[PDB]
């Protein structure tokens, strides 16, 4: 099962 | 009350 890292996901919109 | 999250001010401090 999918665990969420809620850290990752947030970086990326910074960087697209 | 102001919460205070860290991630996102850094998020900022990297941004610029």
């Amino acid at each position: 099962n999918t665990v969420y890292d809620p850290l990752q996901l947030e970086l990326d919109s910074f960087k697209e």
